[PDB]
């Protein structure tokens, strides 16, 4: 059995390895029982060394480096000794910093060349040479893969050519812009790994464990107009995520759910929290405990598209993305953060309205949540949501008391109330009647019955671009959609 001495496929020139307090995992393949010495250099000087042996059967080897301050460059060498043989592997331009994995479906996959202001965005790289980029090839596998089968974009300094290399190819716009925003704040190296595929349901990205935890039914024939990518359970976890699970990382950002609009829709409130938890457990263990057990996990609540009037699948998914709380983090989704995108619509996208071109605001909103949840900063990252409600049935009023200050444009249809009479309920629009800094009063007088619930922005396309009715007055964040039941 002759096994080449090689690094795992996440290791390359120009890469970013996770910084202190974590140790960075370095692993590869080689000859059974050979000794592998991994050395970190700064030019010719030795910074640290780790020694291990190649395991029989798997022919794999692994070390965990001591924690490193962010920065660089460094070189990593691995040297295998077996009898009198001596082979060496070397990578250079290695940095230490925060490694973020970006995944999901086509609004993660959409690249910098596809977005608004693309020419200027593609040109803005000289200040960001320490924001290193990587993109995983579109591969599916019936079993978990130990190593990536193929890499589309190996670790690289960002350029016009590799940020905008092809339509839905690389580099992910949301991922790049998120990292660019992180660099502005952090001023130390950022590594970005994009691993996404259009038209894919969450089940494709989930291991068997999270699917079983949620009671997901066995697959039938799942391709439909809204599921155009790989849809067999776990096949993208298996090939495009699992091979990264031993690599130490900082967190994940995620943009997916469009393809669950008609595929296990009513389970998404389980399957998405369960994906987060299973990725966390699996990466924590694969990385020898170095990746945080509750590593921060950020996501984009679905944007809009120009749909049929009857369709309220997207509002349901948006709600389920928060585990039906309306906000994250929450009791079922610790250390998570969300960007609202329903107001970031695009009627004229050449990629279809499902692919809106403003990824800049998506990445800005994500980065606020990362600053708060992933970095501990006291920064506003959630939009205004009611904390309490007061029904004044005799006056025909419903007061909503918000979490934060509100800036409200008059809009008499954005809120609806569920009006129950004669053993049936109907949703009716609820006009805005009165305002104070944190309380909005709705009129319920058109309901000649009992009020069971209220909802806000519960439509596939609730508003025109950056024209939703309620924002915070200064954070720029929109009020998220919600439903609330009366007691
Ligand atoms: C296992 O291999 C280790 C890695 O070496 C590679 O793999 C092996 C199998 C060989 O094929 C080898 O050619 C590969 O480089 C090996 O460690 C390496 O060993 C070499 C050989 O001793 C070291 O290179 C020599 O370094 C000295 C010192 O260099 C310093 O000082 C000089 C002089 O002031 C400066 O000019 C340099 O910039 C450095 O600061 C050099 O003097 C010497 O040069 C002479 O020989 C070479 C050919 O070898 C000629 O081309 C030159 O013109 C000179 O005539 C070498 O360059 C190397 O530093 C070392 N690397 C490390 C990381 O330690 C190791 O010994 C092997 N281990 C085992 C267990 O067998
Ligand atoms: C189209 O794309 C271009 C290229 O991305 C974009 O221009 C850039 O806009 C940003 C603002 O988003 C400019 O950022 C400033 O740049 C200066 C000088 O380099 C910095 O000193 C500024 O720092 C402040 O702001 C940061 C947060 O943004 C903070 O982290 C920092 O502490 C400071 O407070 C700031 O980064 C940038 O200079 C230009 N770049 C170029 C090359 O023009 C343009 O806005 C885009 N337009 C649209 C309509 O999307
Ligand atoms: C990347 O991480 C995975 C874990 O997610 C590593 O697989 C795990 O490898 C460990 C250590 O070799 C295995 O543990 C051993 O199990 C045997 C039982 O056969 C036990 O007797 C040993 O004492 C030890 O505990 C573990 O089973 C295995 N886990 C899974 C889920 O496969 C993997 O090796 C890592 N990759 C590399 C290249 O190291
Ligand atoms: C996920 O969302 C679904 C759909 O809203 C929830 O299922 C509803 O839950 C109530 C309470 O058990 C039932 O009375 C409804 O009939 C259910 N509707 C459907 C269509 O099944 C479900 O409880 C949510 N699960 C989680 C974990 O939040
Ligand atoms: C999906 O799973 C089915 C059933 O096991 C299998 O026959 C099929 O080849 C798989 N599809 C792809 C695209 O691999």
């Amino acid at each position: 059995k002759l096994v080449g001495f090689r690094f795992a496929s996440y290791i390359n020139n120009y890469m970013v390895l996770q910084k202190e307090p974590a140790g960075a995992v370095i692993w590869g393949y080689g000859t059974s029982e050979a000794t592998v010495t991994v050395t970190l250099y700064r030019d010719q000087e030795t910074i640290m060394e780790k020694v291990t042996s190649v395991k029989a059967h798997s022919n794999s080897w692994m070390v965990v480096l001591d924690p490193m301050k962010p920065g660089g460059p460094y070189e990593v060498m691995a040297q295998q000794t077996f009898g009198k043989t001596n082979f060496t592997l070397r990578v250079h331009d290695v940095l230490f910093g925060d490694v973020w994995l970006c995944s999901g479906q086509s609004n993660m996959q959409m690249t910098v060349s596809q977005i608004f202001n693309a020419t200027r965005e593609l040109a803005n790289t000289a200040a960001y040479q320490s924001v290193r980029i990587f993109s995983v090839s579109l591969i599916q596998a019936e079993q978990e893969l130990e190593d990536l089968a193929k890499v589309d974009l190996q670790w690289a300094k960002p350029t016009t050519e590799n940020l905008g290399h092809g339509i839905f190819q690389y580099m992910s716009a949301v991922c790049w812009l998120f990292g660019r925003n992180l660099y502005d704040t952090l001023q130390y190296p950022i590594g970005l790994i994009s691993s996404s595929w259009g038209g894919t349901p969450i089940e494709a990205w989930s291991s068997e464990r999270s699917l079983k935890a949620c009671g997901v039914p066995t697959q039938g024939f799942t391709q439909s107009n809204s599921v155009t990518g790989p849809s067999n359970h776990s096949v993208l976890w298996n090939a495009m995520i699992h091979p990264l699970h031993n690599m130490t990382l900082k967190g994940v950002i995620w943009y997916q759910g469009e393809s669950n609009m008609n595929f296990n829709r009513d389970l998404y409130n389980c399957t998405f929290p369960a994906l987060i938890e299973d990725w966390r457990q699996t990466f924590h263990h694969g990385s020898q405990g170095q990746t945080e057990r509750f590593f921060p996990f950020g996501f984009v609540q679905l944007s809009s598209y120009l749909s049929a009037p009857s369709d309220d699948t997207f509002p349901q998914i948006r709600w389920h993305q928060t585990a039906d709380f309306g906000y994250v983090p929450n009791l079922r989704m610790p250390n998570t953060f969300m960007a609202v995108a329903m107001d970031l619509c695009d009627r004229k996208s050449p990629f279809g309205s499902i692919h809106p071109r403003d990824k800049q605001t998506v990445a800005y909103r994500l980065h606020l949540g990362a600053r708060a949840v992933a970095y501990g900063e006291k920064v506003i990252f959630q939009g205004p949501l009611p904390e309490k409600m007061e029904l004044l049935a005799d006056k025909g009023l419903l007061n909503l008391m918000y979490s934060q200050e509100i800036q409200v444009q008059r809009q008499d249809k954005i809120f609806e109330i569920s009006c129950c009479s004669d053993h049936q309920c109907k949703w009716l629009p609820a006009p805005m009647d009165a305002f104070s800094a944190q309380t909005l009063t709705l009129s319920t007088g058109s309901c000649h019955g009992t009020l069971a619930a209220v909802r806000y922005a519960w439509a596939t396309w609730p508003c025109e671009y950056k024209q939703c009715p309620i924002y915070h007055p200064s954070s720029t964040l929109p009020a998220p959609p919600f439903i609330a039941f009366m007691t």
